[PDB]
């Protein structure tokens, strides 16, 4: 039934994280055909049950059947590879952390305190959870990491980076956004601004334990806040980008990156951010009334398409 | 992207089971169009947060938006009911027994030891849980009792119950089947065989405490058996099938009714069979070779077809 299947769409999740938690996909390398009666006499993998969930990821397009074997779907090659941002994404998206706070959303939706799902369920909001759970931010931190590595070439080529000598990246995580754009724009002073308990080490990189609900450092001529206003709500995402204001001179940019809500994309990624975060998507169009309260101007705007979502750089200045 | 999105199916069952487990689908009733300012002022619901629920629902097609107002869609009318088949059905699939059960399931794959994903979750294998888990087995006899109503009609049209005179329903939960075949078929003493801690009562029904692996009563001539088989290994079949033969005489009639493996319908009930009970769906070929091995034949096989599932009935005899 559709109705049936619908209801039953956990279950999809389910055999794909079954099949990459466990490190079973690594042995479709290369688009290879696997027997899995070979595999089980290697993995110790029931060869049964286990032809059962790749018959489950034939019918899902995951894996493709020929000759009594499987290889891995040319989209789904990806799943080969554990540090992929797919593989991290699917490890992260059905975790225990993740379920328990989906299972608080219903409750949430009643509640005015400010509290989200994820705290209802955890005790503490998502960034403050993670400060004491190191499983949730390795794959949170490398997740973010990859997709960061992904985006690099279409910004670099987009927007002159080579105009400008201080750059830092608030909220940057791991600063792999940065230390790719270090690689390919030179001699020039990096700086990477997020909360770390302990500075994380780099070849001319600058980490800052920061927060900018605070302040963001003067001293800089490009700003970037990548992926950030979506974990916030509407006041706090005026809070940070006066926060900014404050901190920039008339010669000061401030690069904006964020996935944007395009009406023919699904609303899903929108539910996730009210769960772990209290947080939302938001059009472009929202993203400039922030900014505009908040006492900056848009000089340039470009929507940047990438695998999963489509993005939005937006090029801010002080008013 | 389509990899991002089937990675991301979790999100959709999780979005149905805030709305339904809450009780806001309760709120429409009878196809009519709910504002959603007025259901906020009237439940206390938050109207920014859950709009947002709301816009998911209608991509997924559960919701019908028209003049700023949603209803459900046709097929998702039975949302409104929360004692529905689907509702029941949300409700037990996303519960964090469930989900943790599922977490289990890759490192289910690589024991030898009979133990079920649910079981390494939860300490004990699946109906041993339920009997010290009200929530759990309450919402499980609930969603398999109004399955058992669904299918009734189509039962009483196919076969001739006006030819028996004692009938057992072996594992027949809260006995639901016989109570309403009791109520279309007259004067006939009904029997009800499963696991009770305290015997349900019901007018002239007859409700057993047994164990179907270690023997059926004899003394009837009609013997039904309804989604069991599934719940069992191959070997753990033919022991009830057997348990069966050896209470039957010749006059004696079995009906193994149950869900069937049709190629054209998804794999995902056979990786929950396997994560809840190390069980598994077979086709109909597969359930004649249990029957046969047990010393059983099968004198007449109808295919059922149900809502959510197609569905085996097979009339089984002594050999
Ligand atoms: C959604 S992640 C984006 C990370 C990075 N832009 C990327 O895409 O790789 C948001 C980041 O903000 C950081 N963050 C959260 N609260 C913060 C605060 N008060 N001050 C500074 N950074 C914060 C988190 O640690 C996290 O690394
Ligand atoms: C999948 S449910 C089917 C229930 C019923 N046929 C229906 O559809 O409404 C299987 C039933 O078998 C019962 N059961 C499990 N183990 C049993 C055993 N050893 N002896 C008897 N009944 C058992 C369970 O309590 C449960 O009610
Ligand atoms: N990164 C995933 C979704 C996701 C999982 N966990 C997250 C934490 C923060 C932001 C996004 C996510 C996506 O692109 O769809
Ligand atoms: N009854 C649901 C699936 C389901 C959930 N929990 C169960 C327990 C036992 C058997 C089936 C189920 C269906 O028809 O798809």
């Amino acid at each position: 039934s559709m109705l049936t299947e619908l209801i039953a769409s956990n279950r999809r999740s389910a055999a794909i994280h079954a099949f990459v938690d466990t490190g079973l996909s690594t042995h479709f390398k290369d688009g290879i055909y696997v027997d899995i009666s070979e595999l089980s006499r290697k993995s110790g993998v029931n060869y049964a049950r286990f032809s059962r969930l790749c018959d489950f990821l034939v019918e899902m397009g995951v894996l493709v059947s020929n000759d009594n074997k499987f290889r891995l779907s040319d989209e789904c090659h990806v799943f080969a590879n554990p540090e992929s941002f797919e593989s991290f994404m699917i490890k992260l998206e059905i975790c225990s952390h993740y379920s328990n706070a989906w299972l608080m959303y219903g409750k949430s939706l009643f509640e005015d305190d400010g509290k989200s799902a994820f705290e209802m369920a955890h005790g503490r909001p998502f960034f403050e959870y993670l400060d004491g759970n190191k499983f949730l931010k390795s794959n949170f931190d490398a997740l973010m990491t990859r997709v960061s590595n992904l985006i690099v070439e279409k910004l670099l080529g987009i927007y002159d980076f080579n105009q400008h000598n201080r750059i830092l990246d608030v909220g940057g995580g791991e600063g792999e956004l940065l230390v790719r754009i270090s690689e390919k724009v030179k001699g020039k002073h990096y700086a990477v601004l997020d909360r770390y308990s302990e500075l994380p080490v780099s070849d001319n990189i600058d980490f800052i334990n920061g927060n900018f609900l605070n302040s963001i450092p003067s001293g800089y001529d490009l700003y970037i806040l990548k992926n950030v206003l979506h974990n916030w709500s509407d006041s706090d995402s005026i809070l940070i980008l006066e926060n900014f204001r404050k901190a920039m001179d008339k010669n000061s940019s401030l690069l904006l990156i964020n996935m944007v809500k395009e009406p023919e994309f699904s609303r899903s990624f929108d539910i996730l951010m009210d769960v772990l975060f209290l947080g939302k998507e938001r059009s472009f169009t929202e993203f400039e009334y922030l900014a505009n309260q908040a006492g900056l101007v848009v000089q340039e705007t470009k929507v940047i398409d990438q695998s999963y979502s489509p993005y939005s750089f937006i090029k801010l200045q002080i008013k």
